[PDB]
DNA sequence: AGGTTACGTAACC
DNA sequence: AGGTTACGTAACC
């Protein structure tokens, strides 16, 4: 049996461990929720930047 | 004394087992999500950076004549 | 070395 | 009822 040191030592180790799995779970719920508005405004300005391209293409294709 | 019986010991097992199982499936599911999400994030950035030019390259090309 | 894998224990609600 | 909260145990690498 772990002598009185290393089962203290596993406790300690195991109580560090979960609090790491906690923070992490955390992290990746609002890099889900960030990265979902981060795609939702740069999809929405590539809109408006590729509307932006269509209209000067045929503004050049008119004034040549 | 106060000791659950054989029957609920098994069943705290089992419980706790599901429970691990559940916990560990959403974490693989955000793990894969958060993966989508960033190769879409660097995807959707790159066509924002060569939008960005065609947008350069048409107003000096509309500049000049 | 002790972080990691792996499963358990039991009160609490 | 048993899912959930809260920690523990120890081998493995």
């Amino acid at each position: 049996e772990p002598s009185s040191k290393r089962k203290a030592q596993n406790r300690a180790a195991q109580r560090a461990f979960r609090k790491r799995k906690e923070d992490h779970l955390k992290a990746l719920e609002t890099q889900v929720v960030t990265l979902k508005e981060l795609h939702s405004s740069t999809t929405l300005e590539n809109d408006q930047l590729r509307q932006k391209v269509r209209q000067l293409e045929e503004e050049l294709r008119i004034l040549k």
